[PDB]
């Protein structure tokens, strides 16, 4: 079913974002495991699977709309070098992502692609939850102290 | 455990190849699903996942060796336009990946990184099993014909 | 809860389309069975139950809004004479139904009937999935040939 | 994630409506239980639980958006003295609650808080379902007569 | 038990033929698996096992009759170039085998070795069941075409 | 994958050795059953099966490398006439076979066919385990006496 | 099976390193248990089991190659006086040990003792995994603080 | 608990005997497995585990009494070259171990360390159970003959 050209562009933009987040979060997860923060490495691993699942849904939507999913153009990974910076890097990406989700939803609505809007809104709900997690983690570092924070994520 | 700088470099080259394969195969899977060749899309999906797992091990070995895993630099996806092209592209990708795996194993031997060698060999075994799959599909397209081959991959 | 008059007109329009589809898809199903294409007959039967359930949800919503559901007016069925026409006729019908759905959703948002919009959106998502199936089937008749496509749909 | 000040004002306005509904439906339930109308009691109890669960989701969402949920300001409970009064009071409350949900959804949409909109639309759907229930009971009273309607709600 | 010298000789010829069949059918099996015709691969494998169990029974009997089993002399494998010739090569071999089997049986009856005879008839029956399978496949290639026959044996 | 001609010749040589072992162990197995040493017949039968499984793995590899497995050329069986000779015969062959296995691994490294090397190393470990069993069996005959060694192998 | 003199020399060297780790890690385990750091004691107890199983494999290999395992000679145990020093001592011992495994693997390849090489590579992998653990723990002691690190290992 | 200094010397002397017994019985065990006398090898393996378990109890006690357990000094293993010599080496070793245990118990009593005394008495009881096994095996060799004796420990 031929979709709106700019909807497909918006979708391919969100996909771009999901593709960065997949790589960024898989690396942070394997970093945290390598440092012995097993509980963070495991949580971050599932945040990366979630983004893979969003990508799958966006790729399927684009092919159905007779577009070309663009898995080639990979933007800037935000790699942290310590725990707080990695969580902050995850948050700065998710916030870039949700800005682009709002603009894409705005446009689906103008062109009446109500199903693409519903799909993006479900991704946006997932991303807002992840923002809530990340912001909470940066909160706890402050409330229990960095040493305690890292101590609480050594084991599962 | 600080490892050979060039072993890490080899590991990241193998990692870069895996990241292409992941995207290229995942894209091909969802194209075969879009066209209703669901037996092909399922099988290509699991090739995409197998490369996802090799990437996981490579990343873990790189971080253990105190290298920095490179997930930023995505090489060239080989995206086909029809079933015979998509299979042939995957095969070309796989043949380049096995050239690189062999060179990396040769280097692991020289510097005595026998465990990295063993990982790369397990991946190499897997990449050769995929090449057997691919060569065999292209062979079947000639033995039964393209129409019959697509027919047989319509349903699971 | 007295609903908006034009919303009720729009829901009755959608309902009229659903009623056509019910009958068109059920006849096509039964013709496919009569011809020995049982995979098609079975698939299309479920396609028409799904329309039946959509019509249930529209009938309930119209009565809740204190309108009178119109099951008396039945528009033109698009009945095909062979598997390729029958598939294309189904698609032509779904394409007219998504146009009406989008127009009914537009009005629902104008008058803040956000619950009716969400019901229509869920129907629209269903309709598009059907469109995906039909386009794909027609695409397969081209890729594998009609004789092979029909053969693949003789047996369950 | 700092949300929009008027979004939070609206959410808290929706929250305050739930907080009335909880108290009002919970008292009416205990009144019907006290009178021996156990089926009305048990059903109204579950309507209070439903509003309690809506209030939780609002509270959760207001805090994520970094506002302060307002559980201090309690508006006018509409307590009835007999079944007909109480059903009508419940229905007047829910008709107020839906007017306020529509105004807030209009505002979430204007600022692109699409997640807050979906949350409010989900509550809106539950409230309309309660309105069907209420209008229907008041309709049954006229059809079967007050003394028969009460009879049918004595037992569970 | 000291057996007849020419019975042992006949037995050891029958064993020679089983040994060709074992290797020939196993290589055809793995050949069909290399080509992706897993249904012929699976079936021809079980024919190889079946000839293995016959060879077992002939060795036990030869030794009980106090002769030396001959596993050293291996006749000519007829290895086929494609699916059709592999089936015809198996059939050629089985037809030679049935002939030796009937001479062996004739002689067994002459010297009153009725138990050897009964073992040989049991093998002969299995050989004729296999000849039926072989003739039947070759007929299916003429009836449905080579492309269709091969397609039907891609998937198990 | 066209493999190295010399690798394919090495594999075909290792296959020839396994083909000899299959027949040799199978005959020794069935002689020990004819003589009442069931525990030896049972153990040796499984040595025959394990060689058959090596044979299988090599055929699949040779075909994958686009060579032609040689099942036609059957070297000299070393059949013994009494228990100690049969054991010593089995041992002579396994020592011949490990030597060839080592020569082919050497050549698989020189040409970077690490997967083939891995398969041959697995076979080699198994053939070394058979050598331990054989040396040990012969050593036990020295320690307990041949009468006692055969007695200990009458029953399972 | 008479093995190479220098391979047996190398193998007895690995065993002697295993016997040191066995005792060192057991003692450290019982020290952590005595101080009430039961989680460290349990894990250290299991690393000591791990070295006990490698020693078993080395002993069995040496004896198969008709060497004499040397369980008499016992090198310097590196015993720490506190958690940080005990982990560092384990790490220094594991680093001496992987050096000797590498030299041993080198010599195994020279004389074509491919089975011994594969057993030592298996050990080498286990040692590296254990090295990753030790470095990770020292890193955590830095990043969470010693008191917090110890606290996390009081209980199981 | 500041333990008596001579108790702790005694305890480390019994520990040093245990450490010899561990390595000696383990070595004999793998020697008997390698010769195919699997029953002796299994029984000797468990004798080694039991001494490992005594050693662990001693280490804990020494640490409790605030001694430094001594795993560095390893005395003279008694390794035989055949079964009877091995059995008699174990018996010589156990006979030295129980003389040291009796001496350590005496001193424990004289200083009122009744808990250490009890631990030692339980080890002694087990050492006397091993002496009973050993003496009985040597007597069996005399009664049934070494050839029969060894025959009876060939299999499990
Ligand atoms: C650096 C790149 C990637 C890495 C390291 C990676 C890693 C993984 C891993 C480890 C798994 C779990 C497999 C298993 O244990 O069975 C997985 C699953 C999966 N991956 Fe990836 N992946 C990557 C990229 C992608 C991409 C590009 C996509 C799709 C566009 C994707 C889609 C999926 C999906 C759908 C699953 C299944 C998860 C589920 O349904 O539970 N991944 N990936
Ligand atoms: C206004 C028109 C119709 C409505 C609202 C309607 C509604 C429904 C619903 C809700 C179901 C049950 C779905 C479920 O399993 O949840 C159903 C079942 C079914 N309908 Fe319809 N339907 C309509 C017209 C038709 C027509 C025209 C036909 C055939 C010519 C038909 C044939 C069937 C059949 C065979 C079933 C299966 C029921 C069973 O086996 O239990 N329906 N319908
Ligand atoms: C090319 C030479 C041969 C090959 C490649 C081969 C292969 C095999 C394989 C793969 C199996 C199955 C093992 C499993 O269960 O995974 C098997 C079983 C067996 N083989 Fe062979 N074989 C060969 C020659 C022989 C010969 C010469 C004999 C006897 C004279 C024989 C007798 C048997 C028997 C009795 C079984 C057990 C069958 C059953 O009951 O399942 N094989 N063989
Ligand atoms: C040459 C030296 C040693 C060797 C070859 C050895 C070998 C083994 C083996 C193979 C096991 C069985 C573990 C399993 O398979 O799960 C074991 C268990 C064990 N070892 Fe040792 N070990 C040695 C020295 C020691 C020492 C010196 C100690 C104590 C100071 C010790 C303490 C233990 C304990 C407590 C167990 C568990 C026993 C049980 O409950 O089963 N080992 N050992
Ligand atoms: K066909
Ligand atoms: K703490
Ligand atoms: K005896």
């Amino acid at each position: 079913m031929k979709g709106d050209k700019k909807v497909i562009q918006h979708l391919n933009k969100i996909l771009g974002n999901e593709l960065i987040a997949i790589n960024q979060y898989f690396l942070h997860s394997r970093m945290w495991n390598d440092w012995g923060l097993k509980r963070l490495g495991a949580h971050e691993y599932h945040e990366s699977i979630d983004e893979m699942k969003h990508a799958d849904k966006l790729i399927e939507r684009i092919l159905f709309l007779e577009g070309l999913p663009n898995l080639q153009d990979l933007g800037k990974l935000l790699i942290g070098a310590n725990t707080q910076e990695m969580l902050q890097c995850d948050l700065n990406l998710e916030l870039k992502a949700t800005k682009d989700l709002r603009e894409a939803i705005v446009h689906c609505e103008q062109v009446h692609d109500y199903v693409s809007r519903d799909l993006l809104k479900d991704i946006l709900e997932s991303e807002e939850e992840h923002i809530d997690y990340l912001e909470t983690q940066l909160g706890l570092i402050q409330k229990v102290g960095l040493e305690n924070y890292l101590q609480s994520h050594m084991h599962e």
